[PDB]
DNA sequence: TCAGGTAAGCAGTCCGCG
DNA sequence: GCGGACTGCTTAC
């Protein structure tokens, strides 16, 4: 096998760096890396290194990283540009793997831990670590095991042994339900003293040192508290042990509001699942707390216990090891699922990147940019300070707000990339400018030609269509991958349709789920084989169709965020390529190409229909048209169609072999007309919506920009068994809503767009008589909570004070001189409720910390001043009621005349 | 909420609107 | 009441 690496750090003249050896063995090597920079020069000519624009260089080798570093200022103070990868260890990795990295995950060491300590006034500050460390469960991914390090004497208590035995029993037994499959991979360690608990940890550690560490929020808490307990304890050089090259840094994140601290342990790589799942998960979650998020990925209900988390180890210390270990496990549970350690992995090594730098698509793409041009023998440029400017984005249209029956909507495939191909947007390809007309000159065709010689973009640019630039270059290359694992997503999607519809009909047998790969589209002799299981096969079918889907989109849309990301790295000041001329000529092409292209399907259809002038692109967003299908069914007739399959086949059939035709048309003209070097604007049908066949349904329907509904048959191929609510922008897709009220708008939409106005009305009065039974939990708001502080005064709101504030500050009052109870975390979500007039909080609001209960403190009091009619007014009648008026029609029965009986 | 980008919606505060 | 300016927060793409 090839070498990979593991991890590679640099300290002081030295780059540190684990890796695995052609033999299959964890190695460690410091290597005294001489880095190379370039300066230009006359032609010469010596001379093999040329600039990206082609202007030659000299290669200036430095005895050592710090002269390389010194020499930069240097360059600086005289004002002379220091050419070359001034990130020193991307340059070590690129020298030292001068090829396509394959790796064997099952050589590197994935650990994730989680720890237990006992706290009687209030929360455990990492950075005082003034509480014993009582628990760690750390499982390492080589062994397979989850080690159990279990404190039993404490200051807070002393505890009996855990017992493995009582830990597997069901809850019913008096156990923990502790999963069977992991049982027989627990080694349990107890402790008489945490001093030998933390030198074991740490001996036991070096042994088995992480590659790659990650855990729930083990960024934030467990590793720092794990550094600062251990520092308390033993001193800072027994701390630093937690790093194989004995070098820790404690560094400061900075953001909007404030700033934490962190550990940096060198030659590790962290990567916090809590921060895996915000960047790569696309959810956005109204609590980031582990159970809450178990419960969503798992379906597995929350571990009950009874009092409050510090008197928990003193009470049922049993209980207590075996939350900590099933922690750990749920975890490992979301990462078989989701994937997010293989994509990091996948991505890391393609970039030739630390793993942990996967969270920067800026430091990704300035990897992947930099050993493209090395290859060629290119020097990359230095980077600059730019200041911040805004610049314009994307075209949305503004739909009339109405309901529409028969919708097609058509999209282009990645749009974005697609255009930094088209165009051939790069750095080193700009060509010139041309004399710019109003872009809706470029739109209605009317314009002035941009270019005889160069390919254009309408906000100026001009770009040169010899050779492909690095740009182009390299996002093909990943926008390939993307569309390789985005076949898998659909192909298991489609299968997921079939096996829900022998769901329909299971047989009555008892047999086993197929041997398949759902990454490829089924059989007719699996598909028949599948009309003949029974109803227990089918679902454990489904299941694994369904997790195939999702890990095929985590490779999909994860690649589609790095190539996007790309198109706005252009306009993000830190990259090394960052220039507004590039970034503005992807978004304003892409403002053109769709407005080019409602002008091109409304002309065609106009045509087809014998008509002038009449909109059928109903709505636009970014890169994608809505066009209402009406009079196409319409000249067919309604009642000439068999079900509502027929008519979905039918417009199927309209859209792939009439409209995309014309669609293709337009978007060549318009090649030809911006002088483009590649035709790359593919647009094809997404979704067919309409109501049912022979109902009351409206279909769908627009109440302003980026906010509608759609009942949809077909997406992108798949044929869905049950039609399916596409919401876009509306209250149900909100995480701000409450969850009951998302699901009953929810069910107001789906009775409007497949039911009617009178299913619609029988609903709400339901609804509304009902809602007052509805748990607190599920009926409150949730906002994220910045700058409490600044809108605190003496414990009372400040001026402009926001409502979700308010909340808090009124929660902080009735909690006030408490350590127990839990306090609202800056930055992080509340959980929002209104207040009758008269309450004894004296405020018309109270929140408390998403994914909690409220504590027992005030409770009761909190749930019986419970603002009920407020709530219903403000989430849930509002939005329907703005639903309701742009379908034109009404929740409440309005009074006719034909009623009055007997009169 | 450390970690590509812009567009644009809605809740709410404050206050004008004779 | 409702909107306009403004902040804050969230989603669509
Ligand atoms: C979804 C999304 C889109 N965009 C921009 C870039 C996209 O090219 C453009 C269109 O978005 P999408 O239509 O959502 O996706 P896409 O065209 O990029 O890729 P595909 O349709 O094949 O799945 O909008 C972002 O900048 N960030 C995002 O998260
Ligand atoms: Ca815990
Ligand atoms: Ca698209
Ligand atoms: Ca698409
Ligand atoms: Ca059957
Ligand atoms: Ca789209
Ligand atoms: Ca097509």
């Amino acid at each position: 096998m090839k070498e990979f690496y593991l991890t590679v750090e640099q300290i002081g003249d030295s780059i540190f760096e684990r890796y695995i050896d052609s033999n299959g063995r964890e190695r460690t090597r410091e290597v005294e890396y001489k880095p190379s920079l370039f300066a230009h020069c006359p032609e010469s000519q010596a001379t093999k290194y040329f600039d990206i624009y082609g202007k030659p260089c000299t290669r200036k080798l430095f005895a050592n990283m710090r002269d390389a570093s010194q020499w930069i200022k240097r360059m600086e103070d005289i004002g002379l540009e220091a050419l070359g990868m001034d990130d020193f260890k991307l340059a070590y990795l690129s020298d030292t793997y001068n090829y396509e990295i394959k790796y064997d995950h099952t050589k590197i060491r994935v650990a994730n831990f989680d720890i237990e300590v006992t706290s009687p006034d209030g929360f455990p500050e990492p950075s005082q670590a003034k509480h014993p460390i009582d628990a760690i469960t750390h499982y390492d991914s080589i062994d397979d095991r989850f080690y159990v390090f279990d404190l039993l004497n404490s200051p807070y208590g002393n505890v009996e042994e855990w017992s493995i035995e009582i830990a597997a029993k069901l809850q019913e037994q008096g156990g923990d339900e502790v999963p069977s499959e992991i049982i027989d991979k627990i080694i349990y360690m107890p402790f008489d003293n945490e001093k030998e608990l933390l030198m074991e940890y740490l001996n036991f550690w070096q042994q088995k040192t992480p590659v790659i560490l990650t855990g729930w929020n083990v960024e934030s808490f467990a590793i720092p508290y794990v550094y600062n307990r251990i520092k308390n304890i033993f001193g800072e050089s027994t701390a630093k042990r937690l790093s194989p090259h004995r070098k820790t840094r404690v560094k400061v994140i900075e953001n909007m509001y404030g700033s934490r601290e962190i550990i940096t342990l060198f030659g590790i790589s962290v990567l916090d699942y809590i921060d895996l799942y915000k960047k790569f998960s696309f959810t956005n979650q109204p609590s980031y707390s582990l159970d809450y998020i178990s419960e969503f990925e798992l379906n597995v209900g929350k571990l009950k216990y009874d009092g409050p988390i510090s008197k928990l180890r003193e009470s049922n210390h049993q209980r207590y090891i075996s939350y900590n270990i099933i922690a750990v496990y749920r975890v490992l549970q979301i990462d078989a699922k989701r994937q997010f350690i293989n994509l990091s992995l996948d991505m890391g090594y393609y970039a030739k990147i630390q793993i942990q730098s996967v969270f920067s698509p800026i430091k990704t793409w300035d990897a992947i940019i930099f050993n493209s041009l090395k290859e060629q023998n290119k020097v990359i440029p230095q980077g600059r300070s730019h200041p911040v400017q805004p610049y314009p984005g994307a075209f949305v249209k503004e739909p009339i707000p109405n309901r529409y029956k028969y919708v097609m909507s058509f999209d282009l495939t990645s749009l974005y990339p697609s255009i930094i191909r088209q165009v051939n947007i790069s750095p080193e390809t700009i060509a010139g400018t041309f004399k710019v007309a109003p872009l809706h000159d470029y739109i209605n065709a009317v314009a002035e030609r941009p270019s005889d010689v160069y390919s254009c973009s309408p906000n100026g640019m001009m770009y040169y269509k010899d050779r492909d630039g690095v740009v182009p270059t390299e996002i093909t290359k990943v926008f390939n991958q993307r569309k390789e694992h985005k076949g898998y997503m659909l192909a298991a999607q489609r299968n997921g349709e079939i096996i829900k519809e022998a769901l329909h009909n299971p047989n009555l047998s008892v047999d086993e789920p197929l041997d398949v790969d759902y990454r490829f589209d089924f059989s007719d002799e699996i598909k028949e084989k599948i009309k003949k299981l029974s109803a227990k096969s089918l679902n454990e079918m489904l299941f694994r169709a369904q997790r195939t889907e999702v890990a095929g989109m985590t490779a999909q849309i994860n690649r589609k965020l790095l190539i996007n990301g790309l198109a706005g790295a252009l306009g993000n000041v830190w990259f090394r390529y960052y220039d507004l001329r590039n970034a503005t000529a992807i978004t304003t092409f892409g403002q053109m190409a769709l407005q080019w292209i409602e002008r091109k399907v409304n002309e065609y259809l106009n045509e087809v229909c014998g008509t002038e002038g009449e909109a059928f692109v109903l709505y636009g967003d970014t890169d994608s048209i809505y066009v209402s299908a009406d009079k196409i069914i319409d000249k067919v007739g309604e009642s000439k169609f068999r079900d509502t399959n027929h008519w979905v086949d039918f417009l199927d059939k309209f859209a792939r072999e009439r409209m995309e035709p014309a669609i293709d048309r337009g978007f060549r003209e318009m090649c030809e007309y911006m002088n483009n070097k590649q035709h790359l604007m593919f647009m094809d049908r997404e979704a067919i919506a309409g109501p049912p066949l022979g109902s009351k349904g409206i279909g769908g329907f627009w109440t302003g920009k980026k906010r509608y509904a759609l009942n949809v048959w077909d997406m992108e191929g798949t044929r869905y068994a049950e039609p399916k609510l596409k919401i876009m922008g509306l209250e149900t897709q909100k995480s701000s809503t409450p969850k009951a009220v998302q699901k009953a708008l929810k069910e107001c939409i789906r009775r409007m767009l497949q039911e009617g106005e009178e299913s619609l009305q029988e609903y709400f009065k339901e609804f509304e008589k009902e809602f007052r039974q509805l748990n607190y939990i599920s009926i409150a708001s949730v906002s994220s909570a910045n700058n409490i502080a600044k809108y605190d005064v003496g414990g009372f709101p400040g001026p402009k004070c926001p409502f979700h504030i308010r909340g808090i500050l009124t929660y902080n009052r009735a909690i006030k001189g408490n350590i127990d109870a839990p306090q609202v975390v800056e930055g992080e979500k509340v959980y929002v409720l209104p207040l009758r007039e008269g309450n004894p909080f004296g405020d018309k609001c109270i929140a408390w910390p998403s994914g909690t209960e409220i504590t027992d403190l005030i409770k009761d009091d909190v749930l019986h001043w419970m603002d009920y009619t407020v709530l219903l007014e403000k989430t849930f009648i509002k939005p329907l009621e703005g639903f309701t008026s742009a379908a034109k029609l009404d929740y409440e029965k309005k009074a006719s005349l034909f009623d009055m009986f007997d009169f």
